[PDB]
């Protein structure tokens, strides 16, 4: 049906990683969108005009916004925006949408806007207003008993959370699922014990981190290198029937496009694999 509108209420906004947060917008009037698990709404900004120093960033984070330059970046808005987020949330989780959402600033070096939308919600406050449409979306789970495999990476971990709480929690489903989820390094993973939790609770469950660039402090013994290699590797390569499996993928471009070419190479065919493209 046609598009519904909800002016929304923050009601929280801190990192989640250096450069994501986790926007947590309560709906009005006890209300709920009425969405599927992967799918997305409108975000909409008026005209504004942003400084990345009035940004609220919390304490670990601030060393790396000090490194790349980002607290001298404005952001002149002249025309209202939209952009869609996918939902963090799963349907379950009433009466809000919650978001992650990078913030695309400048390529380091270049003389370029930062991003209209992303600049403006990371100086987004408890209490402010944000008007949401919607709802909307395409990446949805399959209705079969085929083995999943979710890959995120960067702000897909939103679509990534909806769907494996949607299956474990809402649908209560007995599917073989595995999550990997590549990040630079610990301090830019989240959400680390809702899925250690989910993974003691339902024996069907497994998830993995990788870590491309492990910090000293994270006395890291885990996964390391690009989640295609990893993922590959650790499970793939051995799999007795890898095109028997749903594919679902979500990160940055670079990601993407590396491992929908390890599946391809693999011999698991297109229709197999499901991608929610940002764009980036
Ligand atoms: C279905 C869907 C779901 C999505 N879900 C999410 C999600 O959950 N989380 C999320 O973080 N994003 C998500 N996205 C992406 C999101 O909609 C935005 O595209 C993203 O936030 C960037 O928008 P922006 O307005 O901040 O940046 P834009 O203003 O669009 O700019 C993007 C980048 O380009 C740079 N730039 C500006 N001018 C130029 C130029 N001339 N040449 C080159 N580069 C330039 C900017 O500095 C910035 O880095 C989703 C997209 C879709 C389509
Ligand atoms: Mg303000």
């Amino acid at each position: 049906g046609p598009v519904k509108k909800w002016e929304c209420t923050v009601e929280s906004n801190p990192n989640v990683a250096t450069f994501i947060k986790e926007l947590t917008l309560r709906l009005p009037d006890g209300e709920s969108v009425d969405f599927r698990a992967g799918g997305y709404v409108q975000l909409e900004c008026p005209p504004h005009v942003v400084e990345y120093k009035d940004f609220d960033i919390q304490p670990e984070y601030r060393g790396d916004w000090d490194k790349f330059n980002m607290w001298r970046y404005v952001s002149k808005v002249d025309e209202t925006v939209i952009r869609a987020y996918s939902m963090a949330n799963y349907p379950e989780e009433q009466g809000v949408v919650k978001f992650n959402i990078r913030i695309a600033s400048p390529p380091p070096g270049s003389d370029l806007p930062p991003g209209q939308m992303s600049s403006w919600v990371f100086n987004l406050k408890p209490g402010d207003k944000v008007t949401v449409y919607g709802p909307f979306g395409e990446f949805f789970a399959k209705d079969t008993e085929a083995e999943m495999v979710f890959i995120g990476g960067g702000a897909g971990m939103a679509p990534m959370r909806s769907h494996i709480f949607d299956q474990l929690r809402r649908l209560k489903s007995n599917r073989k699922i595995s999550f990997w989820y590549g990040a630079r390094s610990l301090r830019e993973a989240f959400y680390t014990e809702e899925y250690d939790q989910l993974q003691a609770e339902n024996p069907n469950f497994q998830w993995h981190l990788a870590l491309s660039d492990p910090q000293p402090e994270d006395n890291w013994t885990g996964l390391t290198g690009f989640i295609h290699n990893v993922l590959f590797e650790n499970y793939l390569k051995d799999h007795p029937a890898p095109e028997d499996c749903e594919f679902y993928m979500c990160g940055p471009p670079m990601m993407n496009a590396a491992v929908i070419k390890m599946l391809t190479d693999l011999g698991v065919e297109r229709e197999n694999i499901l991608l929610d493209d940002f764009g980036g």
